[PDB]
């Protein structure tokens, strides 16, 4: 069955890539939105269903589609976004943060911290989920 929904509470969020600071690992600046500078590379793609631990402890799908893990080589950051298969548009987007970890108490169901609410992701295939965590870890392992 699906994993149990955990209570998620806000804390603190801060990205180095969104700090405009000289090289990641820092905190200080006041850069603006941007203008022209984006170079992210994709790793793998796996279809999953985005769910939110609704009240009464009951996951609630928000929007499913094709999800791919993007990694910024130049920016030195990772971003997770989902695209629709009918609208072919962004249905979900997460801005990974420093010391990022991947939870997977299930076979093919990983959970993470949402904006202000808890959300979980469920892949369409098990392998795709296995390769997913393996990919992340592999990336986390490589670091630098």
């Amino acid at each position: 069955d699906l994993p149990p929904p955990e209570p998620y509470v806000q804390t603190t969020k801060s990205y180095p890539s969104k700090l405009a600071r000289n090289e990641s690992r820092g905190s200080g600046s006041g850069s603006l939105f941007s203008f022209l500078g984006k170079k992210c590379v994709t790793m793998s793609s796996a279809v999953v269903q985005l769910y939110a631990a609704d009240r009464n402890c009951m996951w609630s799908k928000k929007c499913s589609g094709v999800a791919c893990l993007v990694k910024d080589n130049p920016q030195r950051s990772y971003f997770l976004r989902i695209f629709d298969i009918k609208d072919g548009k962004l249905l979900w987007e997460q801005e990974l943060y420093n010391n990022f970890v991947y939870n997977s108490p299930r076979g093919y169901f990983h959970t993470f911290a949402g904006d202000t609410c808890q959300v979980a992701l469920n892949f369409a295939n098990e392998e795709e989920a296995k390769k997913f965590r393996k990919a992340v870890t592999d990336l986390l392992g490589r670091r630098q």
